[PDB]
């Protein structure tokens, strides 16, 4: 059915429908698909779903000139720990990704691979089964008691990365980025958000290190910036973006309760702008808004009202993608896109509306999503959400 | 005469005219007199002007419940270097300050002493004459070529402070703060703005140190925060505020051209909020706006449009005084004071309008200022600017 109480607004008269260039890509509008893990990849080997993934992305690529950021993709086995999320390290994986990228390009849209390392959010038992470590920045603070216990039970205690192991992850980020471009992707997004490994280094709750990778703002940002620099060198700044969630609490990050949190993220933004002014500007910075501090809470819940991401704009002068509870709030989007370098990521409602962009332009009702199938090994709740026309035929304008 | 093309707005219907408590003081409105050096203090001994200073402050205290921050006052001879700016270290000085504070209190207004250390902005020849060093954070970067040359000519080269000398300044800040309170002041403002010594430590252009007082965000902020902590301990957080100018370029500070500048100031704000949450909240933070990056340029000149101070509000949760080209822009003030913890400092037009607060409430014309007498050893351009009524009697409503 359609979302019951929603009052749509046509946004076609706003900058959401003005073209913009991101990296090498001429986008025709500024509604971006942010990275959305869907758990349809198949075990063993973290293989993109051979039955449905092409169709899923094809559907969501249907509006010409749409920027799509893929579901998070693990850069290596050690970076993973979820059996049904895909990787980008193996030939068997890239065969499937190639088909996906080709399909998106056939629809005249674009695709950026999000590169992921899980750190403490991984399942320590899956990792132990596969002979892999359970990694984080530190070894004396844990995501939650359950994760700490799963780790101990698996004889796979949380491990504070050595410098050599950080270097190994950086090598894997580089090779994953290369693999992505070679298979036909338009670029990559470095995931440094939502409490995964890089965010675990950025955040002083999760990073109690006393070496050069913790204990100060500069040190906590070191790993993220080393990945940025390694990928810029490998595939070019125009093919690299970075995702950050300054106010996020998901996966036991600090959020606004940490009084140094804005400084930590302002420092990262400043270092990106420094690189930009020196000739290597990232394609974009992608921010999760304080509107959504945890993306598994219903829209309107977990909103942090004590901070804004606007500070980033005083520092970083390139494109900014903002995501978090914008589908249900065209009135907010209307104001945000008045800034001419702002794009809007629409997550959950892109799950349920393959033709979301048309609906935003034209002020059409939105399909309700079904959170129960966000993660599921099924075509149902993945490729069977209808377009607006299909929904009319099903009688949804009267259900 | 009145400012010719100005279109006043009555601001009495805004929060500018709602009472607010700052430290121990119940202000009746939120128009603050920011610190304004006037150079009427007499040599030798940096003595507040025995003829005119009481009258100057009395005039500007006339609206009941006004917060006045004094002209900058040197904490010690070594902290000074301008013969006609006052100090707060000697009995002879405090005799005069006592009269000033009494007069302000008789008008039912309040007075906060701004505590100043000049660093590289001092005149090295005055300092050499008096057997004093020419100090800054570093010794290999200079304010400008003229200052570097004056220093060499005076055989008083710019000197990078030792840790012991920093500790000595902190002792002097403490004693100056005590002197101020004992003489009757309501509080003190730590000057960490406008390119004076503390700002010289904060800014990476002027601070190339490699000890614990430079080389990182935390290190560059160390001196400012040590002064904050020393004064909070000495006279209480409710009697201490801090002034910062993130985007200032006056006295060869970096401003927005330094991509790490927001991070540097976000860190300071965060550390203040941390202290506040731990039970010691400063009375206020005072910000110079990017509206005025150099206060000796005519209003509208030297505006930096590439940054905002709004970030501070995501971090620091106490009162914020904002200053910079607000007198000529009631339309901007009207929007800013919608935030209920925002006060507005009015500098240059408080020089020329002793009854500025009435004029803001009632939407009256403003007396033009005469910049030539901003710094002058005279009552003229100091205590002879008329109130609105006096100006009407002089025929200014038709001049
Ligand atoms: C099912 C689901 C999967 C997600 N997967 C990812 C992901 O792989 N990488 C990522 O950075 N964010 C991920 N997110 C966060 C979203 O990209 C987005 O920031 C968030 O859902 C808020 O936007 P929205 O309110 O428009 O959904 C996910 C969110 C959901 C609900
Ligand atoms: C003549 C003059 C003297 C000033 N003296 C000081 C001072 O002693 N301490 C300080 O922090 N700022 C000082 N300032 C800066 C002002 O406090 C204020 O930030 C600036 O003038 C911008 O506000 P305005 O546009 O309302 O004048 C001075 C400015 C002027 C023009
Ligand atoms: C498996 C992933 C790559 C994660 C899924 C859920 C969220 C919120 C991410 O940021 C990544
Ligand atoms: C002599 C002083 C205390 C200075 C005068 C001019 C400015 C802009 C200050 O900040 C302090
Ligand atoms: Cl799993
Ligand atoms: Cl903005
Ligand atoms: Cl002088
Ligand atoms: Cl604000
Ligand atoms: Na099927
Ligand atoms: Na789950
Ligand atoms: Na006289
Ligand atoms: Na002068």
């Amino acid at each position: 059915s359609f979302v019951k109480d929603f009052k749509p607004q046509a946004l076609g008269d706003t900058n959401l429908f003005k073209p913009i260039k991101i990296g090498n890509n001429e986008l025709l509008h500024r509604a971006v698909i942010p990275p959305l893990t869907r758990m349809r990849a198949l075990h063993p080997g973290n293989i993109p779903n051979r039955d449905w993934a092409v169709e899923y992305y094809t559907q969501r690529a249907q509006r010409p000139g749409t920027m799509i950021i893929t579901e998070g993709a693990f850069i290596s086995p050690q970076a993973g720990g979820y059996d049904n999320a895909p990787g980008v390290w193996s030939e068997e994986q890239m065969v499937e990704w190639t088909k996906i990228f080709n399909a998106i390009h056939e629809k005249k849209s674009f695709v950026w691979v999000q590169l992921v390392v899980l750190g403490w959010a991984a399942f320590p038992d899956n990792l132990a089964r596969d002979g892999l470590r359970y990694d984080s920045a530190s070894d004396n603070v844990f995501m939650d008691a359950e994760q700490e216990a799963k780790a101990k039970k698996a004889n796979n205690p949380q491990h504070s990365l050595t410098k050599d192991e950080i270097k190994q992850y950086i090598k894997e980020y580089v090779q994953a980025a290369k693999n992505s471009i070679a298979a036909g992707a338009d670029g990559v997004e470095i995931h440094s958000a939502n409490g995964y490994l890089l965010n675990q280094f950025l955040d002083p709750h999760s990073n109690t290190r006393t070496d050069e990778y913790g204990g100060s703002i500069e040190n906590r940002a070191r790993f993220t910036l080393e990945v940025v620099d390694a990928l810029v060198e490998a595939i070019g700044h125009e093919k690299v973006g970075l995702r950050l969630s300054p106010y996020g609490v998901f996966n036991s990050m600090s959020g606004g309760a940490e009084t140094g949190i804005v400084a930590q993220y302002a420092y990262v933004a400043g270092e990106l702008e420094k690189r930009a002014k020196a000739g290597k500007r990232l394609a974009f910075v992608h921010l999760v808004e304080p509107r959504v501090t945890n993306p598994f809470l219903t829209e309107g819940e977990g909103e942090y009202e004590g901070g804004s991401n606007d500070f980033v704009y005083s520092i970083w002068k390139g494109p900014v993608i903002r995501a978090g509870n914008f589908a249900l709030h065209p009135e907010v989007v209307r104001e945000e896109v008045k800034d001419k370098r702002t794009l809007i990521g629409y997550g959950r409602f892109f799950i349920s509306n393959p033709d979301l962009v048309d609906r935003l332009e034209k002020g059409l009702p939105l399909n309700k999503y079904d959170r129960d199938t966000f993660y599921q090994m099924s075509a149902h709740g993945y490729i069977d959400y209808p377009t607006y026309e299909e929904a009319l035929k099903l009688g949804w304008d009267k259900k």
